[PDB]
This record gives structure tokens, C-alpha cells and sequence, in this order.
């Protein structure tokens, strides 16, 4: 049948030449895991403006520009609505990261990416982001730990 309907999300990775900024989610879905900054796109809001807003809300940072790097669709067994996640990166940040209600930030050196405490899917697509390759992916999860199916492809244009 038809693909499930999806909710539009953004995900932002602050990626500098030697380090990446990650936030530990403090509560709720995905609590305890390190990852990028993001959330739901709002009505009338462009995707990139939503990405800027979520980054500012969750880390306090503003950015000059955001670069589109990928798109990932997430499906969770038992929930028919998908997450349609537009992934961005930036390397020019203004301000300092601050702990928010949602996220506790730390910088990680790029030879210390904490995959064991990140979402399982990050092990597959984060290496492509680091190579400056654009990608489309899909991950079907049972709960928060188990991947039942995934697809991933490098693309020329996100
Ligand atoms: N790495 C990962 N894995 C599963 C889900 C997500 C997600 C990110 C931003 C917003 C909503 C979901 N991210
Ligand atoms: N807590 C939870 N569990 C499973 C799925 C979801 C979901 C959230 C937003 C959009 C699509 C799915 N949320």
C-alpha cells in the first residue's frame, strides 16, 4: 500500500575540522543518546529556518549558513507515521553552546565519535557526512535499539 505519512524534521551537525558538537537528550524519545540538534519543522517555516531555530533553541548557537547533507526517513514498528529528517551541517557557529532543557552539549574529537551512545543508524550515515558525501537513507526500527531494515545511498544532490 501507500507509504506512511511523515512528519518533517531537521537535524543539525555542528562539524568543525577536528570536532563535532553533540547533545545528550535529557528526556523522552531517545533520552540518554548523543546526537545532532533538531526537531519538528513549524507551519509556514522553511526547512532551513526550522533547522536554525532548533539549533538555537537546543544549543543557543546561531549560524551563518547551513549546508544540506542528507535526508533520512525513520519508521518505528507500531507507529504508522514516519519521521522525514532533513540533515544539515555547519562549520561556522556564533556563540557558545549552552545546556537547554532538552539537550546537554559536549564537543567530541573526530577520532572519538561516541557511536556506542548514539542512535544505531548514525554508524551507517555519519561516516558519509564526515566524507562530505550527500545521502538518502531509510531505517525501520523495532523500539530504539534494533534495526529491522535499512537502505542507504550516496546521492549527487540531496
Ligand atoms: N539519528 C537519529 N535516529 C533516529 C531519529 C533521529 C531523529 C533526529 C531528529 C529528529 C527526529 C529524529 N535521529
Ligand atoms: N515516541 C515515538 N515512538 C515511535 C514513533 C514516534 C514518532 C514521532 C514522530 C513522528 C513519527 C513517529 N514517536
Amino acid at each position: 500500500g501507500a507509504m506512511g505519512a511523515s512528519r518533517l524534521y531537521t537535524l543539525v551537525l555542528v562539524l568543525q575540522p577536528q570536532r563535532v558538537l553533540l547533545g545528550m537528550k535529557k528526556r523522552g524519545f531517545g533520552a540518554g543518546r548523543w546526537g545532532g540538534f533538531g526537531g519538528k519543522v513549524q507551519e509556514g517555516e522553511t526547512i532551513e529556518d526550522g533547522a536554525r531555530r532548533e539549533l538555537q533553541e537546543e544549543s543557543g548557537l546561531t549560524v551563518d549558513a547551513l549546508h544540506k547533507v542528507g535526508q533520512i526517513v525513520f519508521e518505528f514498528v507500531g507507529e504508522p507515521e514516519l519521521m522525514d529528517v532533513h540533515v544539515f551541517c555547519t562549520d561556522s557557529i556564533q556563540g557558545t553552546p549552552v545546556e537547554s532543557d532538552e539537550m546537554r552539549p559536549c564537543w567530541f574529537q573526530l577520532d572519538q565519535i561516541p557511536f556506542k551512545d548514539m542512535w544505531p543508524d548514525d554508524s551507517y550515515w555519519f561516516p558519509l557526512l564526515l566524507q562530505k558525501k550527500k545521502f538518502h537513507g531509510y531505517f525501520k526500527f523495532q523500539g530504539q535499539d534494533t534495526i529491522l531494515d535499512y537502505t542507504l545511498r550516496e546521492v549527487d544532490t540531496v
